[PDB]
């Protein structure tokens, strides 16, 4: 399964250069993007954590939860875990740790990852008022062997291409990282303008 991705990265990212490394975004962004074009998702942050970590906050539905009758298994932890706008297991398997929690229903579940192994059964952790889904995840140097240092400008690039792709969209970039610390938010208007 997943090992795969491990061991042959160069198959599933193109790349384990800093191209790879960016991909990754991509990868969990696209999938708030899908939410945005199916008219749930508003508002999309992707953040670049002081440690090169990477967050992306979305307020769409909220990946569904529910154990599916094929897996036996929440279909969320699929998502992560299982080999399939199919990227987000990837992703998991390339990063030391993957952190998801699902805004839905007044309740947050959260599920952790360990290069791309199940630290526990998903668990409600808190109560909420919003939805939607927050991914964090941490590239693995043992992959990004080259770099594990994220380009703000690079990403602002590609996520103002994305909110102009997406017109009406509100989506941003921020740079959390020390001494350099930035924020970017791009919204294209609609037949409001
Ligand atoms: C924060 C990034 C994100 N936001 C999402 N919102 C949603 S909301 C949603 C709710 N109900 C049905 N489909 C999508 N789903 C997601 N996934 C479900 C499945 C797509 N192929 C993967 C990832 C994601 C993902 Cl991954």
């Amino acid at each position: 399964g997943l090992e795969a991705v491990r061991k042959r990265p160069g198959m599933y990212i193109g790349s384990t250069s800093g191209e790879g490394l960016h991909h990754l975004v991509w990868e969990i962004v696209d999938n708030s993007i899908d939410e945005a074009l199916a008219g749930f998702a508003k508002s999309i942050q992707v953040i670049i954590e002081p440690d090169d970590s990477i967050t992306v906050i979305d307020d769409g539905r909220g990946i569904p939860v529910g154990i599916q009758a094929k897996t036996g298994r929440p279909a969320v932890e699929t998502v992560f875990t299982v080999l399939h706008g199919v990227g987000s297991s990837v992703v998991n398997a390339l990063s030391t740790s993957l952190d998801v929690r699902v805004y839905k229903d007044g309740k947050v579940y959260y599920q952790e990852y360990r290069r791309g192994a199940v630290v526990d059964d998903l668990k409600v952790i808190e109560e909420t008022d919003r939805h939607g889904t927050t991914v964090h995840f941490i590239p693995d140097p043992e992959i990004f062997t080259e770099t594990t240092v994220y380009d703000f400008d690079k990403l602002a690039t590609r996520v103002r291409e994305l909110a102009f792709l997406n017109r009406g969209l509100h989506i941003s970039i921020e740079d959390r990282r020390e001494g350099q610390e930035d924020k970017k938010e791009y919204h294209y208007e609609g037949l409001e303008h």
